């Protein structure tokens, strides 16, 4: 067990010291790396449960049972005495850079996880590099560094979100009792995108300074694994190159799908294209039913666009329904269309106007699932309907990567392949939740267990959720016909109750549209299963919840918790009517 | 154990049956019992682990161990034959309002705790009384049914504090694309009050509409414990008559303190009078540094007032001392004048002009803690010093329950006073936080162990707070300081850092937002308190009270992932510690 451990860390770690923190030669070991600018992982062996029994077994590999031992890529290297011999011989340096492969670890792709993992990494001393390569849009869109979160995904539609939040606020302030109206007030949409492009802009110039400052090679070349260790660049010029690597993690995401009729990639765009698009898209067309087809229709709409929302099935597939139901309802009244159970079979009937700064004209034909007909014009049709990565283009299928029907990568709970050295993480890593803030852990997690001797693994389960549409709709947990179906509907108590928030009091708003619940388990002593509300600031709502459905909080918890007054959110504290009682939830 | 338990639930309860789900006999009484619209506790034997020792210990109150077995005010009254024998026969209805007293409970104050109270007693049976009345402040100002919070205190503090945060969201608006110029916009404040009040006065008449539907008598009279059971009122027409109850809940609260000097009463106002101010109150001193004191400083500045705070010695006593400067130092950046450590010795120069709808004019002189003068006109000056009760107007000495040195209600865990059928909830409790949410579940508990068998006690400890200042201040558990008293600094680790809310990016300060979390090592790194500085500070607080009262540890947030993109977020990957000296910075 710890005969394992050990052994796995020294044999991947790139340049390790096992010390402890009351030793004055380990003390003068670090001081002498800090000086040459040598970095390295730590392992105090005074602060272990077993700390006395790694001390035995390092005697294996060193045939010493002291304190300090460096170790550089598996090789046991000196203890105090012989590394300051090389120090003082200047022979430091070629120890402790020479290595089979160009990189301790190359990172394939430059988003959330990618630049998550790469960065700590670094911080252990692995020679590291990061590839991030954009493979342009249809129409030619494409972004610098940070992947699809920073530059087209929740960074730009949460900004978007809030500039459509803005408008009712508008409307809010008269009955608060300021003085402006809101009727006379317009949005002007390239003015906007100015301000989301240019913060956009210093994330991308940020994660290039952090890279250097963390003595990461950032290469921006389109990567491709041809071998277990080995890496086929391209770089801006078409030039081609191989580079090689111990490790390796594959991190490049996704792209948006089109359905495979005639003029939709010709003429329509998705959501990589809307986020900078240099017109405002006019009359629209949405097609889909996903989070991202209801967050972009909704804060269109709310920007003073003509929105349709074209729906095949069902809203928010995968997502509790009755929650589903609700978000949709709120937009169908607050000025979204849909057109349900149709799906499209595209016209152009004006080309854009990029001189004058206009978009196009087309004409969208498709049938209803009775057989009726859907024909009318749009300016702009914007495809969600789904997103999917497309790894041949990363790795060759000799490689020996197995990838499941979907085409994602099928991975050990620690993210490793069905090859040895290769890892996945963020949206390709099949069965995980496809989240930024997932892809995050997951690296940074990896990392430290590749080059620093941690064991701590990533927790997939019970990961909260926030979807952005007008009002907002946050989960942990299980949705209510998913716990029926796993523990039967006799097991299942469900509470629940309309809201109203305090602002929307005064500014005249709707009594009875806001709404939360908690599915429990009766068996497991009223255990919440899942968490649901819609509301303002779900999100912020929801977060805190999330810890405690981590720790197993029950009903009992939540009701001898107390409430802070006034807010949304101490509704969850005082819940008390159950669906099967059949009282109304409204207040 | 189980006997205690019963003899007590027994002999308070107002009318209770001893059920079983599955018995039909059982059925057949609780359909009888309401059609004669009788409301009462029940209790299904069946589903508590020891209701075979319940039954056999009912036998020794009616001499039978079977159900239904119906009680009344702690005799026994029948089984299913007995009970529909006195239905056939006209005298049911004269058997449960058989009482002793006129009724089963009275409420004195009609707030947060006491209305809560008395709701939930009326659902179990108990007939009761609940009695409400608002001391004229000394300008005269009064409000209607239900308490502080709703007419003086939360709501209209809150909706206040909404309409100042509406006036950076107008600003904001520009950045993020709308044509709208922030400049040439006004606050209009009477339109502001008279939307305020509007909802205050629907819920003052909904409340009302609540005790009539569950059966509560409402009195708007002025109540005073003389013995007991002995309750004497005062109308409004100040006649004067005694009212018998079998228990009792003091639910009175507290009002506003004033300063010993000359002109304060006079000539100053507080926040009892601030909600429903006619005028906006101009240039406007606010004397205190509770979370009164800021909260009204930072929206009356918010709406365009020229506003100081004379500042005695620190900000929000009692509160992490990191935090409240954090919370002051923006307050200052925007807008916000303070007089720091200085006190005040007020003259009037203008009377108030009712007719035209203006503030007065008022010459403040004051001094600082060294000895030079304060000398300052202002139209407003609001005292905020403090509250206290006075319960020498509710309660005579000789009933004989004992006070503490501020004058609060010293109890026992059950909020049971020195006499044995009084208690206290609410503000008056001493030793307990002074909040509505907590007089709301002080006085439901004990509604459910008094008239329906309960046994569940309120837990007063960790209840999470929210200072609603410009930028909110939340907070749940320990201040930083007063973890290291406790436990010793070596044994205390606090993880911090900066943060930005994604709304403020577009809207162009960086490093502002702020949130710790203080931990104690040698306990699996415990989370002792959580505090956040940012907005919508209440709705990112609330959540994290549930695991904190679960015994939530550091490496509980670490492994819990966070939601993006949200300010809450932050508190899932905090690793930044102050002994390491790294920056918090962003
Ligand atoms: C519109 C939209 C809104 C979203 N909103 C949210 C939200 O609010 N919250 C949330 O948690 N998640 C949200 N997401 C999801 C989130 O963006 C993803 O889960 C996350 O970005 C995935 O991170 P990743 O590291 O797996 O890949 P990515 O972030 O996609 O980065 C992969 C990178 O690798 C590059 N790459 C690909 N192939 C190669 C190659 N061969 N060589 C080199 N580089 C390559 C890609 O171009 C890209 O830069 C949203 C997604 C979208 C589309
Ligand atoms: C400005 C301000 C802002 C606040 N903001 C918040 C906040 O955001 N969140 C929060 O949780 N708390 C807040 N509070 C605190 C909250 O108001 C109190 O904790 C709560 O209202 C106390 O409830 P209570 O039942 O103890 O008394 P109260 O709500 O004060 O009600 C007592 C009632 O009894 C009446 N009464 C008194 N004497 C008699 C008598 N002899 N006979 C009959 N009736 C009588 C009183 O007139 C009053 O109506 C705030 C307080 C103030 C002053
Ligand atoms: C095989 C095909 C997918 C391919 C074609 C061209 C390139 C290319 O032009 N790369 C690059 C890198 C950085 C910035 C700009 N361009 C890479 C791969
Ligand atoms: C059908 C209805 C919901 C509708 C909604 C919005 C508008 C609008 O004010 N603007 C608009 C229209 C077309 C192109 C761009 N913007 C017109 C109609
Ligand atoms: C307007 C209505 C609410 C009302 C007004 C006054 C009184 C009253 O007579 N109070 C009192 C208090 C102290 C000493 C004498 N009387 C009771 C209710
Ligand atoms: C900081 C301080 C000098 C100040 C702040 C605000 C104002 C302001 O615009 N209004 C105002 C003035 C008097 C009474 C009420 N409001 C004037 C001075």
């Amino acid at each position: 067990g710890t005969s394992q451990w050990l052994r796995k860390t020294v044999d991947s770690a790139a340049v390790i010291l096992f010390s402890k923190t009351t030793c004055p030669y380990c003390k003068k070991v670090k001081d002498v790396l800090a000086e040459a600018k040598i970095k390295h992982a730590t392992i105090e062996l005074d602060q272990l449960s077993n700390g006395s029994a790694i001390q035995k077994c390092l005697a294996s590999f060193s045939k010493i049972e002291t304190v300090p031992q460096m170790f550089v890529r598996g090789k046991f290297i000196g203890d105090s005495q012989t590394v300051l011999k090389y120090y003082s011989n200047d022979e430091l340096a070629g120890i402790v850079n020479e290595s089979k492969y160009d990189y301790d670890l190359i990172v394939i792709g430059g988003g959330s996880g990618g630049l998550a993992a790469g960065k700590e990494a670094a911080k252990y001393g692995a020679k590291t590099a990061v590839l991030d390569y954009v493979e342009p849009t249809p129409i030619g869109t494409t972004w610098g560094l940070g992947g699809t979160c920073v530059n087209v995904g929740c960074i730009p539609k949460k900004l978007m979100h809030q500039a459509g939040l803005l408008s009712h606020a508008l409307e809010d302030a008269e009955h608060f009792g300021w003085s402006l109206d809101r009727s006379k007030i317009s949005h002007n949409w390239s003015t906007m995108v100015e301000g989301v492009q240019s913060h956009i802009g210093s994330l991308n110039w940020g994660y290039k300074v952090a890279l250097r400052d963390n003595q990461v090679t950032y290469l921006n070349a389109k990567g491709r694994l041809i071998s277990p260790h080995e890496v086929q660049i391209t770089d801006k010029n078409q030039k081609v190159s191989t580079i090689t690597g111990n490790k390796i993690i594959l991190a490049t995401g996704e792209r948006p799908k089109y359905p495979e009729i005639p003029g939709a990639v010709e003429y329509g765009i998705t959501s990589d294209d809307l986020f900078s698009l240099p017109y405002f898209p006019g009359k629209t067309l949405v097609i889909g039913a996903s989070y991202v087809a209801l967050e972009c229709a909704g804060f269109l709409a709310s920007l003073g666009g003509d929105v349709t929302v074209m729906v095949r099935s069902i809203l928010l597939r995968g997502f509790d329904q009755q929650m589903a139901e609700k978000v949709g309802d709120y937009m169908e009244n607050h000025g979204v269309k849909f057109a349900k159970l149709c799906v499209p079979d595209i016209k152009q009937l004006k080309v854009v106007d990029t001189e004058n700064n206009k978009p196009g004209l087309l004409l969208v034909k498709g049938h209803y699932t009775d057989g009726k007909k859907f024909e009318e014009e749009f300016e702009t049709v914007i495809f969600a309907v789904g997103r999917e990565p497309q790894l041949s283009k990363v790795l060759c299928e000799t490689v020996g990567v197995k990838l499941d029907k979907n085409g994602r990568v099928v991975c050990t709970d620690d993210e490793q392949t069905t090859v040895s050295n290769v890892y996945a993480i963020g949206d390709i890593n099949a069965g995980k939740p496809q989240l930024t803030p997932v892809a995050i852990q997951a690296g940074r997690y990896l990392a430290r267990r590749l080059f620093a001797g941690a064991t701590e693994l990533t927790d997939y389960s019970n990961v909260a959720t926030t979807v952005f549409t007008p009002l907002e709709y946050g989960a942990c947990g299980l949705s209510e016909e998913d716990a029926i179906e796993k523990y039967g509907d006799k097991d299942i108590e469900v509470y629940h109750s309309n809201f109203k928030p305090l602002e929307w009091t005064v500014a005249h708003r709707e009594d009875n549209v806001c709404y939360m619940k908690l599915v429990c388990r009766k068996s497991d002593n009223m255990r919440v299963l899942g968490l649901h509300v819609l509301g303002p600031n779900a999100g912020e709502i929801t977060q805190g919840y999330a810890v405690a459905i981590k720790m197993g909080a029950t009903k009992a918890d939540f009701d001898r918790t107390i409430g802070i007054h006034p807010t949304c959110s101490e509704t969850f504290t005082t819940l008390h009517v159950t669906k099967k009682s059949g009282v109304s939830p409204i207040v």
